[PDB]
């Protein structure tokens, strides 16, 4: 028992970063077979930053003004493409430490790990949300551009996530893997403003089934409710309104636990009313809502990765 | 900016995680070197928890009765010793991926990664500390034990916990890799009650002055106060007195922020005279106090690893 923010084991990912230098921009690329992936901004200097042209910056770079390091080993570039927000540069070397991989989009509210790197090497891990209004709250100082985000299912690494920018408001944007931005950010240096930040209503549920399997029990209460009377109130607290598909995919939660999903939705409405009195659940005085579902069935049954 | 509970990048780890099986129990060993470090507990049968004689439980046991699997290659052991609380296993062949490593004994209010790992295979990596009643906040399931804490510095991996016993009250106990445990507790399956969960007070400072760096300075207060004031204060909140080696250990973070560590103890005390008034810091409703100083200074400094 106990019940951590985890994120994946890294080492799949750690085996594919390098360090991408365009003139004097140095920041990370993702090397799978023999693709770099590296945000297309590389190409930028300060100046540029405010309003890029990136078509036009592109037409004065070849192959060999992108500097490609992996560890000690300079990787020969015989090939770049734009591909939206992202560049692909061909390198005459296929990655030997490829895992096998897919690239996903994700939904806001799915949750990922963070490995954060600068100058190629891994400097940390952690585990992020998507959050509604398509932000992340990353922990990335300069040079950490091009770090990634990923899930793993047993042996192949679903990469969802590149780290292109941060928001006058300190939080994060970024892409999928094909170089599309999450919500509607741009890849410029101008008043990009976030929406709300809503509260994932489906992970905060999984989380609280999660304290009641851990014994964290004290917020359970005698009351039901309905999805309506619910979202009513969830609303009125920038939660994001609970649908019979997140019912759904509480089920196994519920099953293993006896609480209907309703019972737990009145359980979490009374807390919004009253607060949590100075209590804690698993040792946090706020509502978590970066655990998914699937992310608590796989902390609470031990399921492996290789 | 942003503040991550981030933990270290675990592929030196994952490449010498095994699987150690001892008649019908399983768990996870460290291979480093031609040496399987693991819990000597695997040798015991759920009945044999209670009241266990090592000595006596390892007259009956061989080389040839350790069974060790490194994802599907058999290891051959060619002999075993028991030190304090683990088992050190002599393989005939030296584990390809040792990383440089050390083994260290860690003091309470110190913080490190684990690699939770099921029949040898990772499955997650999360920052813990060492509390000061020399317990850990884990997230640990049936056939965990064996698992690692570690902290890396560059290139050289400095493992401080092997995961043993879970106590009654969900909480962790293990030992170092000397097998030696870290307080009072024995492997054993008796009452071991664990002592007051103390606040590790420089730790929460320092995660305060993380807070001034990323723009989250509501709680600065136009107070200063002592040291001996302020542990007056801290005592009867349950902190960890705070000494002038303490003190000194902040200086770095005092001086990039220009905030006095006497003012950041003034502010402090406010926060447990007062509460946070539904506030937040950095995220959190409550004062974290699971980063170190090091560790702020490094994720604010962006310190890599390789
Ligand atoms: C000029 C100082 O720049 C920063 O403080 N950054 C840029 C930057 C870019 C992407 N993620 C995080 C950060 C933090
Ligand atoms: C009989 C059921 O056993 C458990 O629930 N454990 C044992 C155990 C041992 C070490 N860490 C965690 C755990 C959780």
């Amino acid at each position: 028992s106990g019940f951590r923010k985890m994120a994946f084991p890294s080492g799949k990912v750690e085996g594919c970063m390098v360090q991408v230098t365009c003139g004097t921009t140095t920041l990370n690329g993702l090397w799978l077979d023999d693709v770099v992936y590296c945000p297309r901004h590389v190409i930028c200097t300060s100046e540029d930053m405010l309003n890029p042209n990136y078509e036009d910056l592109l037409i004065r770079k070849s192959n060999h003004n992108f500097l490609v390091q992996a560890g000690n080993v300079q990787l020969r570039v015989i090939g770049h493409s734009m591909q939206n927000c992202v560049l692909k540069l061909k390198v005459d070397t296929a990655n030997p430490k490829t895992p096998k991989y897919k690239f996903v989009r994700i939904q806001p509210g799915q949750t990922f790990s963070v490995l954060a790197c600068y100058n190629g090497s891994p400097s940390g891990v952690y585990q992020c949300a998507m959050r509604p209004n398509f932000t992340i709250k990353g922990s990335f100082l300069n040079g950490s551009c091009g770090s990634v985000g990923f899930n793993i299912d047993y042996d192949c690494v679903s990469f969802c996530y590149m780290h292109h920018m941060e928001l006058p408001t300190g939080v994060h944007a970024g892409t999928d893997l094909e170089g599309n931005f999450y919500g509607p950010f741009v890849d410029r240096q101008t008043a990009q403003a976030a929406g709300t930040d809503t509260t994932i209503t489906v992970n905060v549920l999984a989380w609280l089934y999660a304290a009641v399997i851990n014994g964290d029990r004290w917020f359970l209460n005698r009351f039901t409710t309905t999805l309506n009377d619910f979202n009513l109130v969830a609303m009125k607290y920038n939660y994001e309104p609970l649908t019979q598909d997140h019912v759904d995919i509480l089920g196994p939660l519920s099953a293993q636990t006896g609480i209907a999903v309703l019972d737990m939705c009145a359980s979490l409405k009374e807390l919004l009313q009253n607060g949590m009195n100075g209590r804690t659940i698993l040792g946090s005085a706020l509502l978590e809502d970066e655990f998914t579902p699937f992310d608590v069935v796989r902390q609470c049954s031990g399921v492996t990765f290789q």
